[PDB]
DNA sequence: CAGTAC
DNA sequence: GTACTG
C-alpha cells in the first residue's frame, strides 16, 4: 500500500520520488493530507490543484485549438510571426498530454520583445491560467512553462510550454521540441560519437573531448536553416516527425 | 540535489 | 544528452 501512495503524489507536477518519499515519511497518505499540512512550492500547489486535469491527455483537435489560440495572439503583435505546435502533436498523436508551441520570425530580429507581451496578452484573455516556470536566458531563447484553458464550458486546464528562438536556431529549436525524448536522446548520443555536440541551440562540429571524454571546448557552430540540414550533417537519413516517435 | 522539458 | 529553474 506504500507504492501506490508513492504513486499517487509523484503525479503532482513538481514533485518525483524523493518529495514522495518524503511526505509518505511524515505520514501522509491522500491528496488532501498534502494539500492542508505539506510545505508546497507554487508549482507543487498548481499542479495539485489540477491533478485531475493533468492526468487527462487531450485531443489533437484540442491541442489545435490550443495553438491557434496562442498563434493569434501573437500575430496580433506581428504577422509574420511563426506559431508551431510540438511534441506529440507534431509527431501526429491522436492524443497529447500537453501542447508545446515554438515561436520564431524570419527577419530574425522581430521575435524579440514579443516574449513578455505575448504572456500579458494572454492573461488577460483568460486564457494562461497559472504559471510555472520562467526561463528568459537560454541564450536567444526564452521558455515559459504553465497551464492553460480554452474558453467555454466543461473546459480542462492544459500544460502549455511555449518557446520563443531566433530564426537562426528555429531549425534545432523544432529538434528539440518535437522529440521524442528518446530520439532526441539518440541523436545527440549520435553526434558526441562524432566529434560533435546537439542542442536546442545549434550543432556544431569541432567539439573538443578528452581523453575520458568529458567535454572541454565547444565547436564550430554548423549554421542549419532547416531540420534537414540537421539529419545530413550527421550522416543520417532524414526522418519525419512521424517518424520520430521512439 | 530534485524535477522538469524533449 | 543537453540543459533550464526550484
Amino acid at each position: 500500500e506504500s507504492v501506490p501512495v508513492l504513486e499517487l503524489f509523484s503525479n503532482i507536477w513538481g514533485a518525483g520520488t524523493k518529495t514522495a518519499q518524503m511526505w509518505y515519511q511524515q505520514g501522509f497518505r491522500s491528496l488532501e493530507d498534502i494539500r492542508s499540512q505539506a510545505s508546497l512550492t507554487t508549482q507543487q500547489a498548481i499542479g495539485l490543484k489540477h491533478y485531475s486535469d493533468f492526468l487527462e491527455r487531450m485531443p489533437r483537435e484540442e491541442a489545435t485549438e490550443i495553438e491557434q489560440t496562442v498563434q493569434k495572439a501573437a500575430q496580433a503583435f506581428n504577422s509574420g510571426l511563426l506559431c508551431v505546435a510540438c511534441g506529440s502533436y507534431r509527431r501526429g498523436k491522436a492524443t497529447c498530454g500537453d501542447v508545446d508551441v515554438a515561436i520564431t520570425h524570419p527577419d530574425g530580429r522581430s521575435h524579440r520583445g514579443i516574449f513578455s507581451r505575448l504572456l500579458d496578452s494572454l492573461r488577460q484573455e483568460g486564457f494562461l491560467t497559472d504559471d510555472l516556470v520562467s526561463q528568459e536566458e537560454n541564450g536567444q531563447q526564452q521558455k515559459y512553462l504553465g497551464v492553460c484553458r480554452l474558453p467555454g464550458p466543461g473546459r480542462r486546464h492544459r500544460r502549455l510550454d511555449i518557446i520563443v528562438v531566433p530564426y537562426s536556431e528555429f531549425a534545432c529549436a523544432l529538434l528539440y521540441f518535437t522529440g521524442s525524448a528518446h530520439f532526441n536522446r539518440s541523436m545527440r548520443a549520435l553526434a558526441k560519437t562524432k566529434g560533435m555536440s546537439l542542442s536546442e541551440h545549434a550543432l556544431s562540429t569541432a567539439v573538443v573531448r578528452n581523453t575520458h571524454g568529458c567535454k572541454v571546448g565547444p565547436g564550430r557552430v554548423l549554421p542549419t536553416p532547416t531540420e534537414k540540414d540537421v539529419f545530413r550533417l550527421l550522416g543520417l537519413p532524414y526522418r519525419e516527425p512521424a517518424e520520430r516517435d521512439w
